[PDB]
């Protein structure tokens, strides 16, 4: 019964493939290459949107809270990296077009342009860009059913929102618990005193005025992380996305990673950095490509093209920020928190 | 006015995916993946067989000729090195599917299978890959899976002239081999003779020794294969048993092209040489890594396609499918520089 | 201070190409791609022994045992893969040099060649490619070199070290879960279940379950293991064969997880070593075409011999896929066994 | 009789691995990770040198004049392309170590940082990187990271004709370009006016819309943009502000390659400014690939080498860095393939080989 050809709807795939250079009389080879391109990202987008779909879904309906489903989760979302490393390197394949044979069918494409991708759209949205904080020059480009899926895509709890309320539940932070917070404030604030100690037993100098100031510099970011105020203003900035309490649960599967229960929590947060810094280098990618196409010239779509693009390889759309910037809080080992046999016992 | 989504048929490319699980009430998550993965590769499949046409096109009417059409050539040939080097890439997307989760679709599969895949024979036949050529289960096996207009498009891909009978009627042109010209084969056949019978002389100055009586042994191997070169009656043997594929005369050209790559009008020539090397390699490369996944998937499993599986596609994995075998196997009678005939004013000026 | 160049020894790393073609008053340009191609090569190697000799280590030390130390244990070995995976591509460097440049320089190397590489030895024998499946390697080494590589054969593999922590996974114990009786049972019920349903197209259909039928049941027979065992064929112990389908099958269950993740990473090193062999022959193919090696090998020809399923060390991991079955014949797990694989 | 080991001096190679970690007794396991990953970047650094240099040196001792040198040239400059793509996914295998695992060893590298790497600052500096286009990060020159022989070699670096200004020299020199011969330059005015003038005309001849006044607006910027590149002071002044590199008549150079690219003898010289601007392209997907990593490894800390650390490092990918800018730039300007200058059979068979 079944055929390979019927399987895979080659009738559709394989029959969609149309050079508006051809239908205007003029057929140039490299349009051929030019569709192709397209839409085996477009296909990729879809497979994309297939498994972050699906595990919005296991964070939803509470399916994540059974550890058993941790595998599944990270397997998609490290499927999904694995599948924008190869969109990334699929720019290598357009490339092998000169600008000049560009040229040729350029005219017939006005004014069709990839701000009319809906699915570049809902991948972004789904996963969590800030909508405010794109750059000031999206769903205008959009109408009829199309326009919905995108505004669902809005309204619809993002990775980011799931991921965070995922975090809060993180095991570890209840202060009549194992009350991670408190004791991390107070080995935190125990450490920098004895830093400043050995620090000042030193004689008068360039060098220890150099290590003052790089002390007192280090004191105030790492104890900035206990300001709490001061992430709810950031928050409302857009420079963070995650809750407080998520920060301290993501802190919290860092410092504990190896602990059974986080070894594929910390994986999944890995992943989730990952897909940001592949995002931006398929931007970038795309960017790189667009300055040999156009140089300066201004895009089908109405763009500055070249320079708006370049705006776009910003923080303002890295959506898990917060989890690179973590880093910046990176302590001794001897001055992390130790675990209770009891506390292990439960992890 | 024109939109993305119409632009590119997206009402059809999107509008492809029928997962066989859930059409039969099971549905599974990585059929999804499954389809995905193997409609990625059927547009570059139609990719590759627009950019070789194409370069067929150009040999086939005559335009090669005209020189300024190497760089258009070289430039689609190399594209399909491109696109073929992300295919063999892209197999590591499918190897996140684990065999335990393909075990929950592959049910629904049988008898559909990748022999069935007309745009990848078509492929293999328009490059040039002969049915002698092909492993016996492949050899007949492989146009059974064909009805209709697709064994009519198969048919044409066999008949029409290949790319390597193109680059061979090319290849027999190449300036150079005229007899009466600058006579290339006369004059090599006279400088490897000269060349072999110097080093012969030096070989036997040398002190006697055990290391003596090797180095002999060793330049009487190398005599016996370069003088081989010139032995047309052996050329012709070889072809017979397909160990060979190109004619002498374009063999000779080959080298020609390999020993003066630096002259100008053999520059891009050269490239393109090199470019079909390259899409073997990688043609090879791909089949290899499309049987390190099946070996995690089905271990010893026979296919849904009738194969013996793992074991049909390692014998895939042959120098009998790689159809540019001589350009590769011309490295065997590479000689020192001095050796090679020289090019007077005269002949660097045609050149 | 420390200095960026003192740091890594760049008065070393840098200082150590000398082109054989200038050295014999004849230097060839691309001699010096073909000398750092193999240098990162080597430098890549010796990182890949790191991380290995670690992993064998965290085995035989017993940390292993502590199902903490997983996480390093799977990120190691996935390291040793994406380290593997830039090798590969390494490949593509060193074909931008012509056969003919090669022919150029080629002269100089005679009599060196790989069979001198002793980090590649070490990678083969550590990881558990065993001196009697090689295809007709010592012979090449003296003093030191012989010794280590002595020491690397006679030392614990990670194929005997893994194989040993397979047979202690849990769920085989035959007082206990008692997976692998447990497994026959329900497979033995599932062929005569489909057997009534076949009997009840129709001629094809008889064939492909006797087929099934033969190969699942062959599973159980414990001799039959041991004879291809003896015979090089099959590499692990049978209950360290039980322990991998335990951990297949269960790999959802949170102690199986990290575990699973490691036997995938195990066939990803099987799959990129021989890709790695592979990428080598296809280059070798344009530089040499069918002449021998300056390690007086038939070149070409014996590369080639080298990409066979000899040198695959966790080659059971793969037909492992060979046994798989309908998911609603594994054997339920209870409330019981379910606590029992929980962190 | 030669050795492997001792034809590739692995006695040194496989002998320069110190974890400064273990020496103050204290081993972390991914130091060794660390080290050997620059010192593999270190190795290809010197490779892209070699490339770079004998390219370099075939373009001032006047052997790229010979066009049968071209393939040699091409070959080499793609070679880097190669290498770099490799340098670019190398990435991936430090990525596999953790923030928190780097964070156990970063105390033991202060203050040794990037900004003391001798032959990536050769490597941008011989390609053509302007000295006055750095960004700074202390008040001061990057060469201040640099003494005796080192600073020496660099300052020759920085002197010495740079791969830009040799392609530069080379461009002018392009066949075509003389006012008295195929008087390129001329003719593309004149085509461009033409082209400009039929284009309006049939503007002008649609009925009054939305439409029109879209295409007379998008017309009249096409007009001002195509019409400023035979502005020659125009050209002056961005070069002096360095928003440009090319002399005038080498952009002309690489102008004629590009429409005539088919001719026989304009093919290898395509194929090399193509070449030009991949690796202008994969450097600058170095510095992201870093910034990317390095963003995971620091979050908003300061480095080692007294930089602000990410948000300097995302300050490098910039068009500052861009050195053949000018060929990606000259894509601004490409026109129908109608309105360019036509070749008689003459200049046909000069552009034959
Ligand atoms: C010759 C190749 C390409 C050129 C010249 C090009 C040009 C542009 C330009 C100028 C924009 C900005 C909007 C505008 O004014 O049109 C843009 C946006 C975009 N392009 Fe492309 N593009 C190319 C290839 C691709 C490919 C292969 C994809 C694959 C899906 C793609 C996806 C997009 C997307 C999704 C956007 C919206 C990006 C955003 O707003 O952040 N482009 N492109
Ligand atoms: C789970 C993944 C895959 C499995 C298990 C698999 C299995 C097989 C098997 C067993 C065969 C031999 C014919 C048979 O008996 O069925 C085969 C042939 C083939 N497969 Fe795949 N395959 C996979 C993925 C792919 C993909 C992604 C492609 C992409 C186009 C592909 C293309 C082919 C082609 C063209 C053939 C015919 C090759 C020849 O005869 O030389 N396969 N495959
Ligand atoms: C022009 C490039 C190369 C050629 C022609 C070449 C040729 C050969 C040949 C002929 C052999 C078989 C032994 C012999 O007869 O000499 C061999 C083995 C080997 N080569 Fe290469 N090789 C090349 C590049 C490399 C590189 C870059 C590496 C990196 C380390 C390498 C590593 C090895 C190793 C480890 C072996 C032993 C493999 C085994 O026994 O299975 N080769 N090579
Ligand atoms: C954990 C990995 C790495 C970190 C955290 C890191 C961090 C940094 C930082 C902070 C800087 C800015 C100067 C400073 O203040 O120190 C820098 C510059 C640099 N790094 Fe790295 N780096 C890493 C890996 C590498 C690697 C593998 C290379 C390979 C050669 C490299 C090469 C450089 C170079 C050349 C610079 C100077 C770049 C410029 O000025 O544009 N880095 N790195
Ligand atoms: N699985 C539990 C506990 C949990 C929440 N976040 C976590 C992060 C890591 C480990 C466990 C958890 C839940 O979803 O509520
Ligand atoms: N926006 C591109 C044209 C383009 C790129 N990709 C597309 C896909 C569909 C339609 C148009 C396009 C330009 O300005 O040149
Ligand atoms: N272009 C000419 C001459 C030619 C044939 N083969 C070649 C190979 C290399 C260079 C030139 C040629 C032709 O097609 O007949
Ligand atoms: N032949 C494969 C199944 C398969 C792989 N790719 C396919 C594409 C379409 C249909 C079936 C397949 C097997 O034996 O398991
Ligand atoms: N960690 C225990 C139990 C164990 C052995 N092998 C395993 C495989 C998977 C899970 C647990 C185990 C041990 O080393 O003995
Ligand atoms: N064995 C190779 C030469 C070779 C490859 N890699 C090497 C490294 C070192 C010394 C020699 C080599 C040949 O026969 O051509
Ligand atoms: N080879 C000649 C002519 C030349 C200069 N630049 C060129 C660019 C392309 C083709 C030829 C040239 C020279 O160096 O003066
Ligand atoms: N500059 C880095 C440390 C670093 C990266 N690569 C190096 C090489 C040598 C010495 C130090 C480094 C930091 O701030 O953490």
């Amino acid at each position: 019964g079944l055929i390979y050809g019927n399987y895979l709807h080659l009738e559709k795939v394989l029959n969609a493939q149309e050079l508006q250079s051809e239908t205007k009389g003029n057929k140039i080879h490299d349009e051929h290459l030019f569709i192709i391109t397209h839409q085996a990202y477009e296909l990729w987008f879809k497979q994309i949107l297939w498994e972050l779909d699906s595990v919005r879904e296991i964070f939803q309906n509470g399916h994540v809270r059974d550890e058993r489903n941790m595998l599944k989760v990270v397997s998609r979302m490290h499927r999904v990296s694995v599948i924008l490393k190869l969109l990334v390197q699929q720019f290598s394949i357009l490339e092998t077009m000169t600008a000049l044979d560009f040229n040729d069918f350029r005219e017939y494409l006005s004014p069709a342009s990839g701000f009319q991708s809906l699915q570049f759209r809902l991948l972004e949205n789904k996963i969590g860009v800030l909508q405010n904080m794109r750059v000031p020059y999206y769903r205008d480009n959009f109408k009829g059913e199309e326009n919905e899926l995108l505004l669902k895509s809005e309204q619809e709890k993002t990775l980011l929102e799931l991921v965070e309320a995922w975090l809060e539940r993180t095991p570890g932070l209840e202060p009549h618990g194992f009350n991670f917070w408190g004791k991390l404030e107070k080995n935190i604030t125990r450490g920098l005193e004895e830093e400043f100690i050995r620090i000042q037993a030193k004689e008068e100098s360039e060098e220890k005025e150099e290590q003052v100031a790089e002390f007192q510099k280090q004191k105030e970011v790492l104890l900035s992380l206990f300001d709490e105020k001061r992430h709810e203003h950031l928050l409302s900035k857009g420079e963070r996305r995650l809750s407080y309490r998520a920060l301290q649960g993501a802190l919290m599967i860092y410092f504990y990673r190896e602990e059974p229960r986080f070894q594929v929590p910390f994986q999944l947060l890995t992943s989730l950095m990952d897909i940001d810094s592949l995002m931006t280098k398929w931007r970038y990618n795309h960017v790189c490509m667009v300055h040999r196409m156009l140089g300066s010239k201004a895009g089908t779509g109405g763009s500055s093209g070249y320079h708006y693009l370049r705006s776009t390889v910003s923080d303002r759309y890295k959506v898990f920020v917060d989890l690179f910037n973590l880093s910046t809080y990176l302590i001794p080992r001897h001055w992390i928190p130790k675990m209770n046999p009891t506390i292990h016992k439960f992890l």
